[PDB]
C-alpha cells in the first residue's frame, strides 16, 4: 500500500518521497505522456506495474505486506498471499530505480498542460 510504498522508496534512496508527489508527467496520482527524465520513467513503470497488480485482483494502494530495510535496500517479506509479493516487488522496482537517479528541479510541479495525451507502453 502507500505506507510502503513511501517506506520502501525512503529507504532506498536518498530523498524524501515527497520528492515525487507531483514530478513530471508520471510520478504522482496517474500520468500520461512522454516521460521527461530517468525518475519519470521509474514512476511510469511503476504506474505500469501497479495496473498489472489491479488486473490480477489486488488493491496496489491499501493492502499492507511486510518487508525490511537492510542496508538501504528492500527485502520482500513475509508474504501472506500473492498480492503482497506483487506489490512489494512493485515498490521494491520503483525503489531501486529511483535510487539510481539524479534529480530534476524544474520537473517538479512540471504543468500538466505540457504532457502528452498518450504514454509509452508497459511492457
Ligand atoms: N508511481 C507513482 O506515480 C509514484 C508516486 C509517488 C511515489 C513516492 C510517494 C509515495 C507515497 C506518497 C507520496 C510519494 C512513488 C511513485
Ligand atoms: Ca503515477
Amino acid at each position: 500500500g502507500i505506507l510502503e510504498l513511501a517506506g520502501t522508496v525512503g529507504c532506498v534512496g536518498p530523498r524524501t518521497p515527497i520528492a515525487y508527489m507531483k514530478y513530471g508527467c508520471f510520478c504522482g496520482l496517474g500520468g500520461h505522456g512522454q516521460p521527461r527524465d530517468a525518475i519519470d520513467w521509474c514512476c511510469h513503470g511503476h504506474d505500469c506495474c501497479y495496473t498489472r497488480a489491479e488486473e490480477a485482483g489486488c488493491s496496489p494502494k491499501t493492502e499492507r505486506y511486510s518487508w525490511q530495510c537492510v542496508n538501504q535496500s528492500v527485502l520482500c517479506g513475509p508474504a501472506e498471499n500473492k498480492c503482497q509479493e506483487l506489490l512489494c516487488k512493485c515498490d521494491q522496482e520503483i525503489a531501486n530505480c529511483l535510487a539510481q537517479t539524479e534529480y530534476n528541479l524544474k520537473y517538479l510541479f512540471y504543468p500538466q498542460f505540457l504532457c502528452e495525451p498518450d504514454s509509452p507502453k508497459c511492457d
